């Protein structure tokens, strides 16, 4: 009897699809769902097996309608803090993972739902996608990184527009301001997201992971410090065997085959 | 006469730079009065949004007053720049949300004033520009910092190093202007934008503004910790509970600012 | 042999045009090309005359393909490390120079060629312009600051798209995201880039250089620190004759005549 929506996980070798199966509450994130998401992120980040994950919502109405407001109604202040820590840890673990995370936005992504999308590396929007950080219309602020991650993508003026008005934008508006990387044709969201995952997986595993981390770890650094950080990562990747395979494959006019070492 | 006209409407006010004969320039007197206005609205949560515009249809603000500047010794220039910095930072630190309604040319310090505001609305024939290098100076009211943070460093270098004008279509396309207004409707649009913000919960709007700005230049973990500290400002509010009750009752919330 | 130089240098008073004269080799950064490039940057930085430089590649296929991998395979280990270090130093010198650098992107830019474009202050894209940082296809990451320079220009979402998927960005998208400041019509690349340079050099010489550095040095600073930096930079123009001339010209309703002092 308890309301216990959960994730479906579809494994496709180096790529997995995780679907929020919670349509009765528009794929809102409950306490137990967030615990499960964090656990799944930890486990994929301990494999080298899985190199890309697509996260999507079941159905055509909602990617994720935010935190579950029915459950939230009577949560005590410390319980709210614990939930926000779960968002923080989980979203940071997505960023720290060697795996690349793609949000396949199939419908409304509101509040925490947009925050989940912002934590991912890449975003694909279906025609029904709608994004918004609606928190101020609920009496709160974005507490899952939205006040920070949105401005990193769109700048403070557009971030203030969205966050202070709480208005919702459609897929193409999101694309045009740099919030969605791809616009999927109607009916083709998962095919587009999977193809995006394939385009990442064909590249060398450590190079993809290291480049991802170089980008995020440069956040907030002054240029000299950022360049020194990139150089440290570049020197590390020089020692991988895949780096040598890239040079050998080029010298031999053939495709490289990378092993993730 | 006062440097500004003030049209107070309770939680929203409209301030009009009343300086048409100098194209609404930032004289020392204008800057002092602007600071007094910002201080007043920042002293309580009763005024939640302010629209700033220029009188007339020629200029929002033509920048620092260059006739006054000709009379100023170097230490006076430094003092003016310090007061400009303080006033623009006071706009950012204020809980009140500031909307620049750009009714005409916004040049140099005038674009810097617009950039210090939270949101910008432009009339169809309005133009912006940081023209300082064409005057032998650089932006000294934050333009070299706020513009890049807004439109990216390449676009900022274009505008600042060429000193060119940017029109309304370009400004809207790149997000320098958040809204455009039909002719004769600039204030109606800017006031409507203010009303849209004021519909939302008072403490949450102010806290969210500050979370966005205070995250500038932070590394990610520090920025996320900052946001969680800011969330504490709304966690113990009655308005947070009203949001949840309104959702439960399938009705619109009505916030009280506590 | 006559020792054809790696660059053609067209001196036009306050502006120079540098054409990489390597069309048959995709305008690659060979050791010789890098050597000349670094010395050209030093020369224009010390030249009073030269205040802006347009860099372009010969032909319509390549702006600059990056390192010449055929040459690379012949280089000893110390020579490779010296090349990479010299490349990094040259990009930093472009950034620190008072001279304003405009990349006129006439074709494909890859690797170090894209990094060169990113080190410039402004970019103009011909219709054939295409830019990539596709290193993850080779088992490596950018080695000349490309990850950070790209992310600082276009943000982390767009940088992750380009670098993690190893896809190129073409002219219209480059313009939309602020990577290309101008789109040139077919056949008019250099006219557009030269006109952009002319529009910069109309302005006061010290002010232009100081403003360039104020913009660049502020990224990564918290706001109050960034504003303090701008006021320190203002000191560089406060005691100049050109500042007084701007005020006098305004008072006298005439055009200013700047002198770079
Ligand atoms: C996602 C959305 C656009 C879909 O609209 P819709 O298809 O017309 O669906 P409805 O609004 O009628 O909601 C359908 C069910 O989902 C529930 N639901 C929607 N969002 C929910 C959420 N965040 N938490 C818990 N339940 C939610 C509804 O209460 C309703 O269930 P009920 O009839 O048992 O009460 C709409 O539900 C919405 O805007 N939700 C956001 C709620 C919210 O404020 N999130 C905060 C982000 S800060
Ligand atoms: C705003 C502008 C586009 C309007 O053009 P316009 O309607 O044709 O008005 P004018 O240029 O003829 O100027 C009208 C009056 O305003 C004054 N004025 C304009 N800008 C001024 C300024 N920043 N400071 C002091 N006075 C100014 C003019 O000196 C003139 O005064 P006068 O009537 O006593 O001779 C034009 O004034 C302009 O470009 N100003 C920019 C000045 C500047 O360089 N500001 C600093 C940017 S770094």
């Amino acid at each position: 009897g308890p309301h216990m929506p959960e994730f479906k996980v579809d494994a496709r070798g180096p790529i997995e699809i995780w679907t929020i199966d919670g349509e009765s509450r528009r794929n809102a994130i409950s306490r137990a769902m967030l615990k499960e998401l964090g656990e799944l992120v930890t486990r994929v980040s301990s494999s080298r097996d899985v190199r890309a994950v697509v996260i999507t919502g079941a159905g055509d109405k909602a990617f994720c309608a935010g935190a579950d407001l029915k459950e939230r109604a009577t949560m005590a202040e410390d319980e709210v803090r614990a939930f926000l820590d779960g968002l923080r840890r989980t979203f940071r673990a997505i960023e720290k993972s060697d795996c690349v995370f793609i949000a396949a936005i199939n419908g409304a992504a509101l509040g925490g739902g947009t925050e989940l999308a912002l934590a991912c590396d890449l975003r694909v929007a279906a025609p029904a996608a709608e994004l918004g950080l609606t928190e101020v219309k609920l009496g709160i602020i974005p507490g899952g990184g939205g006040t920070q991650r949105l401005a990193r993508l769109v700048g403070p003026g557009r971030a203030k527009d969205l966050i202070l008005t709480a208005r919702r934008i459609n897929a193409a508006e999101a694309f045009s301001v740099g919030l969605a990387n791809r616009l999927a044709p109607e009916g083709h969201l998962l095919a587009v997201a999977y193809g995006l995952a394939e385009s990442v997986v064909e590249n060398a595993p450590i190079a993809v992971a290291t480049a991802k981390h170089a980008i995020d770890e440069g956040t907030g650094l002054e240029l000299d410090d950022a360049l020194a950080l990139e150089l440290r990562k570049y020197e590390e990747i020089l020692k991988t065997e895949d780096r040598l395979e890239g040079l050998r494959a080029f010298a031999e006019k053939r495709a490289p085959v990378y092993k993730g070492r």
